[PDB]
């Protein structure tokens, strides 16, 4: 379950050198950090390590898209070494590599307190196992060069800590290759597990899940799993049209069509029927004449329809009110996916109003888990990994963690 894997606070760190896998894959434009939140987020784990007498705290992470090919002049984690010493008001030593002879050495016995930051992990194919050469031809890590990789990495710390929840769905080296007596989890990855492992074990009830999307085919594994533990389900997004275009023969004029909406819908539908789940849908929708934030706004109801060329981008005001109802009576809500085009002030109506109904529910004792500040119980950050979970699949990254 959740109370199975070890965590930072449950580890004795006196004199131990910690090798921590973190999330520093921040937005970079010309070797300049454009958003340093992912870094601020990890600091607590790093600070807890020092605060508790850690010997050294080595940091390993990935950035950009090197594809197993070193690219120092592009996806180098050096701007992050600086950005980090700044935010810690402590000097962070940066290594130009993450494995090999010199890296292993410099981490062997650091001065009690030294924080080190390894170069970009994905500069080696061994990290991912796959990659592309300097000429775009896919390549494949050697079963042995990958052992050596995880081997050198392990020499760099006495205890291993994984605080990169967002990559725990990948069976990469830094994720399941470190060989140490203890593979704990950072505070960031801990909170991620805590919440998601409550949504999938014993959810407070009523438990509502708001699943947004477009790709019905790339969501069916998710809806079907959630279908096993949710009392309610609000399905927004463009995949909603596939449902209404079926269950109600509604016309979705322009609004992006789906091929196999056919079967899967009828199939996701019955599963809800057997499970006693009430699946709600948009009843009305704010229609648009052009996929563009500045388009002549329009409106439409199911019985009515989305005329030829126009298309829904946000849900109508009746749909808004309906959500009010659902949301107001849940003790656990998990919202994943966009309800409408909220980046365009014109079509953010629905999405916007929902956050209200949800922040409200939270201040009323509900537990709220937003995919994508303390007005909601928890905001995930490990994208792909999050839904991987919710999809009922496991996470190599957490599995590799130490059992308690």
């Amino acid at each position: 379950a959740l109370s199975a894997k070890l965590t930072l606070d449950k580890v004795d760190l006196k004199g131990k050198r910690v090798i921590m896998r973190v999330d520093f894959n921040v937005p970079m434009k010309n070797n300049q950090i454009t958003n340093n939140q992912r870094i601020k987020a990890a600091i607590p784990s790093i600070k807890h390590c020092l605060d508790n007498g850690a010997k050294s705290v080595v940091l390993m992470s990935h950035l950009g898209r090197p594809d197993g090919i070193p690219m120092p002049d592009k996806y180098s984690l050096e701007p992050v070494a600086d950005e980090l010493k700044s935010l810690l008001n402590k000097d962070v030593i940066f290594l130009k590599d993450c494995v090999g002879p010199e890296v292993e050495q410099a981490c062997a016995n650091p001065d009690n307190g030294s924080i080190i930051l390894l170069e970009n992990l994905r500069f080696h194919v061994e990290e991912e196992g796959k990659g592309k050469d300097s000429s775009g031809k896919k390549i494949s890590a050697d079963p042995a060069k990958v052992e050596a990789f995880r081997a050198s990495l392990s020499k760099l710390g006495d205890v291993y800590v994984n605080d990169a929840f967002g990559t725990a769905h990948r069976a990469h080296s830094s994720m399941v290759g470190v060989n140490l007596p203890q593979k704990a989890s950072g505070f960031l990855m801990k909170k991620e597990l805590d919440y998601f492992s409550k949504a999938l074990e014993k959810p407070e009830r009523p438990f509502l899940a708001i699943l947004g999307g477009a790709k019905v085919k790339d969501k069916i594994q998710l809806i079907k799993n959630m279908l096993d533990k949710v009392n309610f389900m609000i399905i927004g997004g463009g995949m909603a049209y596939t449902f209404l275009k079926e269950l109600k023969n509604m016309q979705i004029g322009a609004s992006l069509f789906d091929e196999e909406g056919a079967t899967i819908v009828k199939e996701i539908m019955e599963k809800a029927e057997k499970n006693g789940v009430k699946i709600v849908f948009p009843v009305d929708f704010v229609t648009g004449d052009k996929f563009d934030e500045n388009a002549k706004v329009g409106q439409a109801t199911i019985e009515s329809g989305i005329p030829s060329g126009w298309m829904g981008l946000d849900c109508g005001p009746e749909s808004i009110k309906i959500n009010a109802q659902i949301v107001a009576q849940a003790k656990l809500i998990v919202w994943n996916g966009p309800i409408g085009v909220f980046e365009w002030d014109a079509f953010a109506k629905g999405t916007k109003a929902l956050m209200d109904e949800v922040v409200k529910a939270t201040s009323n004792g509900c537990v709220t888990i937003i995919g994508g500040e303390d007005k909601v119980s928890h905001v995930s950050t490990g994208g792909g990994a999050s839904l991987e979970l919710l999809e009922g699949k496991i996470l190599p990254g957490v599995e590799a963690l130490s059992n308690m």
